[PDB]
């Protein structure tokens, strides 16, 4: 959340307002082999 | 999401909201081999 608000004077007051949310998912999976032989 | 809601005085509001969605889909793949000698 954010909010700015700007004004000025010498009377063209501005206000602002956005919002962000976001959410992120990640599934991983791995699988290693190795063989050795001496 | 994200909504912004702004508006001016002395109004001129102003709504924009935003949608945006991503997804990446990865594969890995590997292979190794060795040999050793003494």
């Amino acid at each position: 959340f954010d909010d700015n608000r700007t004004a000025e004077s010498t009377d063209t007051n501005t206000i602002s307002r956005d919002k962000n949310t976001s959410e992120t998912v990640s599934e991983k999976t791995g699988t290693k082999d190795n063989t050795f032989d001496s």
